[PDB]
């Protein structure tokens, strides 16, 4: 069948070799259809979460301060030092979680490694999701909070990052801050982007069963798209932003990995990016899975992610 | 449950739909293991070959001159328009077919679409291969090639690339140039290369049967390599750059695809590089297998290529 990755780090592959290679049957049958269903996936997938958090935070010495910016919550991450770089410019993450989880303190799992791997001050925004807030409540809260932000350091003192559904909800944003006119950040990432919420990436296909960590389009993913959608078709470029226009966007950071099942999302935004204009730099991994720099962060390939991510955005400071 | 990819073009889906792609099974089947299995199946399909680029040739209206550098053949590629840009740069092209494939007039293929596209003079190495002349020969034809056009143009205007086998081939020789202290070209492409001979990238195993070219690594492919290496151990960094040193590389291109076998050695070679402090740029096809964009060179992925390519030199002059 498939080995381990054999060039990978052997941090990795311990990582890897720790978890069963999970169902695709499983993964597949598994669809909340009511709303307690839903309810209770969120809120206990959202209070495992949770305890990771607090060993990351007291791990990494960050200050976390709960905010409120215009009526959106927002966790500010401070880390013990700043690198000289990012002296007057800040960070705002968006976080991933399919667009039904990790609402709260979950939210900041990237946002603590963004914080003190760059050394720089990050906003986590915690925005509103589904059931109870689909489509377009989560955009509106990033525009809210982006508004805040950009007038208290200038949009060219501005990055802005997101994993998975977050990067999604990111391009989209941008790309919305374009056509009304808006001055955009100076720079951003989208880590291993939801770009298209439709089954139309190939590597959805391919990388079904190969991708540790999203396993299948079939159960829970799809049926999340859904629910965010509501009545709002699926390729309507605010959910699905690689129908949108990338025309006068900022210089992009995309992450992605051979395994991962956003693979060809991420180069399918990489390409029509490149084809505007954009200047881009992609980086995949070997082996890696959908977001497996978040899941297995302390590997060399997780260093190396931040690492590089750093070094593109001290390129625009 | 592997649909043709869906976003890709009408061009490149009429392609993929009317190509009878061999199951892994057929492409194990068999494989050369003497002289008259060897020289048939190169003689059969070198043929095949030949129509395609003698169809090429008049198709782009470039001139092919016939040449002979200590020795060694090198066709000159000449296109019916050449860019400014380009003036007094050429660019060297090291052909691929998995170190067997290709000799003779076969082996310009990716040379004409070079010349064609980027507007620039191109000289294509008909270096020996096995079962003749094994491992080093090919890098001994490189090498002598280069010094007398180094020595002709001067090595700061100079561009080299190849695609499979010769992308693996330039990698080697551009790590024999660094450890010598001698100049190396402006810059290089390296098209799916084969930086590893061994069966270690991840994709080898994940994108078997599903790469349409490459197929699978256990039937000619892998044979091929053994014939090339003859005793040598498959890692030999010449054999294998990915086990090389890439410190001091020019600013490398490099492309591979979504459904690529060689995805995995592309993008571990762009790690190393990075690691490395190179500049690169990794541009990542969707739903492209190996050489998709040279089998396939009719449609607007392949244009994308070159353009890219283009760009990317121009850069550089
Ligand atoms: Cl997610
Ligand atoms: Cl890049
Ligand atoms: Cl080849």
């Amino acid at each position: 069948e498939v080995p381990i990755p054999q060039s990978i780090s052997a941090e990795f592959k311990a990582a890897l070799a720790q978890y069963p290679t999970p169902s695709v049957e499983e993964a597949r049958s598994f669809v909340p259809t009511t709303a307690a269903q839903w309810r209770d996936y969120v809120q206990a997938t959202n209070k495992m979460q949770k305890t990771k958090i607090k060993n990351m935070r007291k791990h990494y010495g960050v200050t976390v301060e709960l905010l409120d910016i215009k009526g959106v919550t927002v966790r500010k991450i401070t880390p013990k030092s700043l690198s000289p770089e990012f002296k007057d410019h800040v960070y705002i993450d968006i976080h991933g979680g399919a667009y039904v989880l990790f609402a709260g303190l979950p939210s900041i799992e990237e946002g603590i490694l963004i914080a003190h791997r760059l050394g720089i001050v990050v906003y986590s925004v915690d925005y509103r999701m589904p059931p109870a807030y689909p489509f377009p409540a989560a955009l509106d809260d990033v525009k809210h909070v982006y508004r805040v932000l950009s007038q208290q350091y200038d949009a060219n003192h501005i990055f802005m990052g997101g994993t998975s559904a977050g990067g999604g909800l990111l391009l989209a944003f941008v790309q919305g801050l374009i056509e009304n006119g808006v001055a955009t950040p100076r720079a951003i990432y989208a880590g291993t982007p939801w770009a298209d919420l439709t089954k139309t990436g190939d590597s959805l296909y391919t990388n079904e069963g190969i991708d540790r960590i999203l396993i299948t389009y079939d159960g829970t993913l799809g049926a999340s798209a859904r629910l965010y959608a509501g009545n709002t078709p699926l390729t309507h470029p605010k959910l699905s932003p690689i129908y949108g226009d990338f025309t006068d966007f900022p210089p992009t950071f995309l992450v992605t990995g051979t395994r991962d099942m956003f693979l060809s999302d991420t180069v399918r935004v990489n390409r029509k990016m490149r084809d505007a204009g954009v200047t881009t730099v992609l980086d995949v991994y070997e082996g890696l899975s959908h977001a497996d720099y978040l899941v297995s962060h302390q590997t060399p390939e997780s260093q190396s992610v931040y690492r590089q991510l750093k070094r593109f955005l001290v390129g625009f400071t």
